[PDB]
């Protein structure tokens, strides 16, 4: 057997497993299946370690998985919070900076502060605010522990999750026809 | 979309990834590619967590992966050593207890003691001997620190690895035609 051709076959299969796990991670995030999300994340993380050279499409795929992982840990190496880490990934992914992108970006920025206030760590909320950043007014709300200010109700966790879920639906539609899931669905429908 | 049919497709794909990773784990073990073995082991471990109901064939596959994992850690939750743990898996796998099975079993039993002596932990070598187990003579060799006794040279680490590698070749031939690797090799050969 040719060691090089066998390794190339393993690289193609890793690429297929990556797309399958991204599609599965997107569905568990959309459905709110936390444990399924956690397991798929662990599998995608292990599969990703098996690849050493990635295409532009594959880099986009791993960064989406990393982004959703930090978003999922939002209320739960580096000295920043998971939502601040999601913000750094979001601003660097090779993607269009459209209306939805700006909406998701601004919701994460405000929710990174609000989740600290929700947990009762207001010194952390000010530290998060200082790393990310109107500014005087946002700093006053944190100082007065106004967690339920109308500003926070308009830029809520639920609104952040709904906007991110609309983005996940475009990724899900784009990867719904990948090799591994398409082959699996055919087997399932044949039985039946 | 039907959540049940989507979950069934994910179960079929997990079954395909399991066979692919077992075949890849077998090749890295045969070739002595330690880092590739470690990465594939981590991927198989994560993929296995995603399955909750396994067929008899799939249980045989995960136990082979567990067995090779303990063999690979032989010289490196539970209060026993990795080779003693490999011995427990080996004796419980649904497989024929043929000449090769007994050979591998007896080589692991003796190497579980010899690797402790090689590392200079002779109290551990006696503790391993007591958990597994002629017996008076084997206990004398450990007591006299005769790590290079002709008995240990006939039942060596290299002989243990060669016999296990012959078994791995039968597993490798049996799983060489699984769906994921067969589809990947076709893509590679088409390019070339
Ligand atoms: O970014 C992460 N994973 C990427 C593939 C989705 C990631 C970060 N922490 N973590 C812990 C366990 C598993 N995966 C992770
Ligand atoms: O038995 C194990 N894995 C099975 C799939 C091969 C196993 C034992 N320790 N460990 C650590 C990291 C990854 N996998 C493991």
């Amino acid at each position: 057997e040719d060691a090089g051709l066998v390794a190339e076959a393993e690289a193609v299969a890793a690429g297929w497993m990556l797309d399958f796990l991204c599609l599965s991670l997107c569905r568990a995030f959309r459905d709110g299946r936390s444990e399924d999300f956690r397991r798929t994340r662990n599998s995608a993380e292990a599969i990703i370690h098996g690849l050493s050279s990635l295409t532009a499409c594959q880099l986009r795929t791993i960064y989406i998985c990393q982004f959703l992982t930090r978003i999922a840990a939002g209320k739960t190496d580096e000295r920043i919070t998971p939502l601040e880490s999601a913000l750094m990934i979001w601003g660097s992914i090779e993607k269009e900076h459209d209306k939805l992108h700006e909406e998701i970006q601004n919701l994460i920025k405000i929710q990174a502060i609000a989740v600290c206030m929700e947990n009762g760590n207001f010194k952390e909320a000010e530290e998060v605010f200082e790393r990310i950043f109107f500014k005087s007014k946002l700093l006053m709300i944190i100082s007065q522990k106004d967690t339920f200010h109308s500003f926070f109700q308009h830029f809520s966790y639920n609104h952040m999750m709904e906007k991110i879920k609309s983005y996940v639906n475009y990724v899900l539609s784009e990867k719904s026809s990948t090799f591994l899931m398409k082959a699996a669905a055919k087997v399932v429908e044949s039985k039946r």
